[PDB]
């Protein structure tokens, strides 16, 4: 049902596998990366995700926790990557999805 | 009912009015301030909140959005405060509460 589809979409996006869910983007999707920027519209969000994709492919992302209602879903997780000293580092993230039926209407990401 | 009580508790904590909800803390409550620290146990979390309270009283906190299931609740908001130049600044927060019936079991805060 809808709950399982939302769950899957969110899991894929949060873990960096953006291309698996581009077809689920609303035409006017917004991605609000808190403290950074808001990317708006299907084409601009897909292009931004594609620019970012190699960084995700080189990193290791683990989704840790999920909070789901009928409409909105929240995923916490961590992204392991390597810093300037070429040393291991971790970004802790919280991604919040608002769906409009089976499309992603908004994504809000807190990344620390 | 339970949903409205959880909602109220979370609203008060997220807006910095910690003393209104100390009586709702679980004995082994944990507050995980992402990228900072984990404060553990009722007494230590209350003491930490009390140390922080004057900073909250001098700031202006606005809860913007809420995602609630039967158990866990997520509040997004912003805290307006003044920086080193004595200039206005804003921390964007996402607070995630896990309840154990009517007690707060865990709080996880992402603050940017």
């Amino acid at each position: 049902g809808m709950e399982t589809t939302h769950y899957s979409i969110a899991q894929h996006f949060s873990s960096g596998d953006f291309p698996a869910v581009y077809a689920c983007f609303n035409d006017i999707i917004e991605w609000n990366i808190i403290g950074n920027q808001v990317v708006k519209g299907k084409a601009d969000v897909i292009d931004f995700c594609n620019k970012m994709l190699p960084e995700m492919k080189g990193a290791v992302l683990t989704n840790d926790n999920v909070i789901q209602n009928e409409n909105q879903i929240v995923i916490e997780g961590k992204c392991r990557y390597f810093d300037a000293e070429g040393k291991e580092a971790f970004v802790s993230y919280c991604d919040i999805y608002r769906f409009e039926n089976d499309t992603i209407k908004t994504i809000t990401s807190y990344c620390i």
